[PDB]
């Protein structure tokens, strides 16, 4: 039963803990945690390709995406690995996270580990948006706060 | 071939970043960057088993030891999967980081991506220092900035 943490930060107020926890090689990741900083209401919550945090979010690259698929949300067979939809934030600006998820693995070709989890400036539209960009980003916006995927005991 | 990458950070004034590269699976692995903001002198430098920076350098556990050996250096037989020995500050407070390592990996069972690297107050005393705790941490002290492993393009 692997487990994986992440400790997000950035240039702002967004601060949080996300852990990661997957009982069985072919299980669920369970994801919960906590995000405070954060404008009420969605922000899209991906994982990233590169656990690269030198210049900040931004060289994570882009979603984590080993399978060549267009994006999504969490619960749509077509999406991204890191694809986790959005996080929603209540009006003292606190994200309670609890999500349990198929598609990311704590091991195999979708393994996380040292990768980046992201949270960012928006909603992200999970791909349903009318232009392309939407298939790609779901439009969610700046990277609010980020951190690399590492193991927990 | 795989690249990672890690940022160390702390509560005072040590930060750097290092870059790991390993050509072929199980092939030696080159470590090298900079660190600014230390002490002149040595300071003990090790892969720690967890990624998890929550309660800071402290939450990262002990050295990483999955074949369970005592601390050595790492030219030495019996060592830690993470004994990367000493790096050297010089006088402008600067350590320029480069070594070959043969023992840690970017896969398979001595992959250290989503660890964490840490370096510490002082000089690792390589497991030769006489008692107990040498041949547990190298008595190197307190950990001055750590950063969890992350996958790098
Ligand atoms: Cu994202
Ligand atoms: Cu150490
Ligand atoms: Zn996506
Ligand atoms: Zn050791």
């Amino acid at each position: 039963a692997t487990k994986a943490v992440c400790v997000l930060k950035g240039d702002g107020p967004v601060q949080g803990i996300i852990n990661f926890e997957q009982k069985e090689s072919n299980g669920p990741v369970k994801v919960w945690g906590s995000i405070k900083g954060l404008t009420e209401g969605l922000h899209g919550f991906h994982v990233h390709e590169f656990g690269d945090n030198t210049a900040g979010c931004t060289s994570a690259g882009p979603h984590f995406n080993p399978l060549s698929r267009k994006h999504g949300g969490p619960k749509d067979e077509e999406r991204h690995v890191g694809d986790l939809g959005n996080v929603t934030a209540d009006k003292d600006a606190v994200a309670d996270v609890s999500i349990e998820d198929s598609v990311i693995s704590l091991s195999g070709d979708h393994c996380i580990i040292g990768r980046t989890l992201v949270v960012h400036e928006k909603a992200d539209d999970l791909g349903k948006g009318g232009n392309e960009e939407s298939t790609k980003t779901g439009n969610a916006g700046s990277r609010l706060a980020c951190g690399v995927i590492g193991i927990a005991q």
